[PDB]
Formats: structure tokens, sequence, C-alpha cells
């Protein structure tokens, strides 16, 4: 059985969302080795106990997503699918006390019609790069991880982005976020990840042209995306997807802050579509079956912290269970009971292989 790998996957994402956000802390401090300071004063990653440490945003629109596809259940339509994760997204805004959500998130979960149809197609726009639509569709991965579902993986995983993000550089990032998570499903050696997205790129780009929204404004913008990820794997020496990844000599904290800062939109880095599953996934390729050391280059950084520490846990819950996790790390965690529910049902439904109704 791999059930308790769907468990881990929903619980270590909250987990490290919990750990990176510290109930909003690490943002007035917004520095990498200020952050590691503070975590060797509360005793280290193993002596943290996260009963006090509230889920941010990150978790409450992952659950959304989970929610949405326990709902509609088995080989659903994608209209009903879709009206479910509209819906799911709204409501889940009453959530939001302390929590902090972002701008995209927001105010366009507030505009979808869950029930109208195509009510949760949002217009373009050239702000709407951010990390929300990466951050919650990490489960879609294990709703639909087998080979013969990958064109509904790229379908929901976009448009679970879009209703939000309608942007590549956002919903992107949730087709990598979900992408990954599929393949750590699969037991995928992670090396060859970043190669998979590249190649099936082309045909999120197909989805975008046949789905017929907004197509030149999409595919005008989807350089950014593709050129950031092409870099990112060049310089780790992973694009080739047969090879491990080499990382710079010096690579502790303050040139990890550096370096997210290199990869970012607008100076904190894994605040947008393109980073946040990034960072997440070089903190996943150097951290092996080290939840400490993911922890350390995923959930405390001076960057997007919170968010890369969503995608972070997700992908490397699925791999190893909660091998090396201190419990105070997840035991008292806000909303554990439901995440495990919530895992169980996708469980059921991701590790018996069924075929939707498309659109
Ligand atoms: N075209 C773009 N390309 C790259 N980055 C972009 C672009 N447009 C915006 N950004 C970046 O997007 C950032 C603004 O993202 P926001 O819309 O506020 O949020 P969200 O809805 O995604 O929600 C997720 C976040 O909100 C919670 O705190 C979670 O913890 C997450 O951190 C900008 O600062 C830009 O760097
Ligand atoms: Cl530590
Ligand atoms: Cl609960
Ligand atoms: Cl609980
Ligand atoms: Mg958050
Ligand atoms: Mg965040």
């Amino acid at each position: 059985g791999g059930m308790e790998k769907y468990v881990a996957a929903m619980v270590l994402s909250a987990a490290g969302d919990a750990l990176g956000y510290y109930n909003g802390k690490w943002e007035f401090l917004q520095d990498g080795e200020k952050i590691h300071r503070q975590l060797a004063q509360l005793g280290g990653l193993d002596a943290l106990d996260v009963g006090r440490w509230r889920v941010s945003d990150d978790t409450v629109m992952h659950l959304a997503t989970a929610e949405a596809l326990v709902e509609a259940g088995k080989a659903p339509k994608l209209t009903q699918l879709y009206y479910l994760l509209a819906k799911h997204y709204q409501d889940c805004m009453e959530d939001m006390d302390g929590r902090a959500p972002g701008g995209a998130s927001v105010h366009n979960a507030m505009q979808l019609k869950p029930g109208k149809p195509n009510g949760w197609r949002i217009p373009f726009n050239s702000h709407e790069g951010g990390c929300g639509a990466a951050m919650r569709a990490m489960c879609i991965g294990l709703r639909f991880p087998h080979h013969s579902q990958l064109d509904t993986l790229i379908q929901v995983s976009i448009e679970s982005g879009r209703m939000t993000h309608h942007h590549p550089t956002g919903y992107l990032g949730a087709l990598a976020s979900a992408l990954f998570t599929a393949y750590a499903v699969n037991s995928r050696p992670p090396l060859q990840w970043g190669k998979g997205l590249m190649e099936l790129l082309p045909e999120a780009k197909k989805y975008i042209v046949q789905s017929g929204y907004f197509v030149e404004e999409n595919l005008q913008h989807w350089s950014y995306f593709q050129t950031k990820w092409e870099n990112y794997l060049k310089l780790r020496g992973i694009l080739d997807g047969e090879s491990a990844p080499t990382f710079p000599e010096s690579f502790g904290v303050k040139e990890r802050d550096q370096f997210y800062t290199s990869l970012s939109y607008s100076g904190w880095g894994g605040s947008s579509g393109h980073d946040a599953p990034m960072i997440a996934y070089d903190a996943v390729l150097a951290a092996g079956d080290s939840w400490k050391e993911l922890a350390h280059r995923a959930f405390f950084h001076g960057g997007d912290s919170d968010s890369t520490a969503a995608i972070a846990g997700c992908w490397w819950g699925v791999m190893y269970g909660f091998k090396g996790v201190s419990p105070s790390n997840y035991e008292k965690l806000e909303y554990r009971n439901r995440l495990e529910e919530t895992a169980r049902a996708l469980y059921s439904l991701g590790s018996k292989e069924d075929t939707v109704i498309s659109l």
C-alpha cells in the first residue's frame, strides 16, 4: 500500500506551510540568516511543536482543491469538477482570518460564478503570475497519477490555476505542482522531473490553444516561465533528465537567499508561479530522504517561505511518508484530521485508474 504517502503528502504540505509561516512572523524579518537564528533559539526543527502555528492560505486553498476533487468522485464530468473547484475556492475565503491570503487569489475567488456556464473563467491579466495557483495544485497529481490520465492532469491543473491566475507564469506553476506530485506517486527519480515538465509544456500550450480563451495573450507571455525553468535546469545540469544535479560549492543560508532572489520576479524568491515550485524542487533535489534538510532549504528562507514549503512538503511526503519527521511537527497541526480524511479519500480515487468526461 501507498496510503501513508497520500496522508503524508497532505499533512506535511500543511506542516511545511505552518512552519514556513510561523503565524506571519517570518515576514517582518524577510531574512534567511535571522530566521535560522530564531529556529536555533526555539530548539531547532525537531523541537518545534506546531500546536499554535496556524496554517496559512496555502493549506486552506490546497484543502479546497482536494475537497473539490473528492466531492467530484469517480469518472467525473469536468464541468462538475470545475463547478466544485470554483465553489470551494470562493467558499474557503471565509477561513482566511490570520492567514494572509494573496491578491489575485482573493480578488478572483470573489468574481467566480460557480453554477453558471463557464462561470469559473476569468480574463487574462498581466499581474496574475503569483504562486497562489501553484501552492494549491499538488493534490491534482494525487487524484490523477496514471499515465493514461496525463491530459486530465494538464487540463485540471491549468483550469484550477486560471480560476484565479490567468497568466502562464501563474497557471504553469499549478501544472508543475500537480505533475511533480504524480511523478512522486509513481516513484519517478526527482532528477528526471524538470525534463518531464519541459517536454510536457508543448502539450500544455496545445490545450491553451484548443480551449480557445485569450490565446494571443497566453502564448505571448509563455516565454517567461519556460525560459526561467530551462535556465534553472541548465544551471543544475539536469536538462537531460539522466544525470544527478550539481550545486554551488558555497550554498549555505545566505547564498540560498541571494539565489532565490535571483530567480524571483519582484525580489522575493518563491512569490510567483515559476519560482515557488522551482525552489521547492531545488530543496527536494538537495535533501533526499532528509526532512530537516528539506525544511532548512524550503521552509526557512527570506522569500515566500510558507508557499515554497507547502509545495516541497507535499512532494517530500509522497516520496518518504513520515520517516525522520519529529511528531511535534504535525501531531497537533491545525486541520490534521481533516487533511488525513481527505488524503484517504484521494487515495481511494487516485489508486484506482479511471477516466473523466472532458469538456
Ligand atoms: N506576471 C508575473 N510574473 C511573475 N510574478 C508575478 C506576476 N504577476 C505577479 N507576480 C508576483 O506575484 C506576487 C503577488 O502575488 P499575489 O497575487 O499577491 O498572491 P497570490 O494570489 O498568488 O497568492 C499566493 C501568496 O499569497 C499568500 O501570502 C501565500 O502565502 C502566497 O505567498 C507579486 O508580489 C509578484 O512577485
Ligand atoms: Cl533546525
Ligand atoms: Cl481537522
Ligand atoms: Cl485535527
Ligand atoms: Mg500563505
Ligand atoms: Mg506565501
